DNA sequence: TTGACTCTCTTAA
DNA sequence: GAGAGTCA
DNA sequence: TTGACTCTCTTAA
DNA sequence: GAGAGTCA
């Protein structure tokens, strides 16, 4: 198995390569009608894609390292959190993207926590508009507002009440 | 089916079957630390369910009626809604829990929206707690808060910015 | 050892 | 969150 | 005609 | 959001 050294050099050997990816500024709402900037780095859009990294399908990659002629493989975004516990409450930890952008690897835009609070970003009012996240949100979520409901709760009839 | 009158009396008869599912009343939480009461039309944990129903899944059922001398069947939540558009955006209408209650049937308690809306109501902070959803929540959503964040963003190097 | 592809799987709406 | 088939 | 089961599929993290 | 195989 390897070892905590060995480990360290896998998240630096990543970090090095990540940290050539082309940065890409974005500027993003925050909430509270506030905006804000955030710095991706992002992996190319086609082969190459940088030492290591090899793409699995269509917004998904792999980091590929082999030691001690044994090859070892991670997805691309758990790279930063392996000295981490990998599972919390019965649930698997899932890298998510505060940025909300698929093709970033900057660790400084990921955190490692349960799909459902993942998935709940998508939502999030943002740090300035009401986030209640403790590893707080870095935007508010591209698909918070008040949504395109085509039709709401209703009855032809009498026979419920709320 | 077909016509605006046979839809109808599906509608109408899919109410009459639901209305005399056991009425199980929920206290749910509003956010903003207010309380208040929901009541739920709930179909059998198993068969006999009522008349035209039949359960597909765990958590999924089917109403069906012989209309023409051909049967027509559709998701049970779906029936309140066969006037409506099946799309918005290009993205298709679902049935849409406000109460997070699967085996409710209580139209009352539902509304018809894309995927995406209907998750993102499990993290809504509810109707006390600030939503913003136009057509408006009944309760806070079962997965609002804080989560449960194992690792946030890091970096062992100095290659990366915000 | 490495790159560039291939395939299928998990979760909970 | 869905559609559709097999039996009786 | 109605009931009670069976199976697989969609989406976007 | 994931793991694993093939081939050169
Ligand atoms: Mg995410
Ligand atoms: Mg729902
Ligand atoms: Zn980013
Ligand atoms: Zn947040
Ligand atoms: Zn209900
Ligand atoms: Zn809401």
């Amino acid at each position: 198995a390897l070892t905590n050294a060995q480990i360290l050099a896998v998240i630096d050997s990543w970090e090095e390569t990540v940290g050539q990816f082309p940065v890409i500024t974005h500027h993003v709402p925050l909430g509270g009608g506030l905006q804000g900037t955030l710095h991706c780095y992002e992996i190319p859009l086609a082969a190459p894609y940088g030492v290591g990294f090899a793409k699995n399908g269509p917004t998904r990659w792999q980091y590929k390292r082999t030691i001690n002629q044994v090859v070892h493989r991670w997805g691309s975004h758990t790279v930063p959190f392996l000295l981490e516990p990998d599972n919390i409450n019965g649930k698997t930890c899932t890298a998510s993207h505060l940025c909300h952008n698929t093709r970033c690897h900057n660790p400084l835009h990921l955190c490692w926590e349960s799909l459902d609070d993942n998935k709940g970003r998508n939502w999030c009012p943002g740090p300035n508009g009401g986030c209640v996240h403790a590893v707080v949100c870095l935007r508010q979520g591209p698909l918070y507002g008040p949504g395109a409901t085509v039709a709401g709760p209703q009855q032809r009839g009498s026979h419920f009440v709320v």
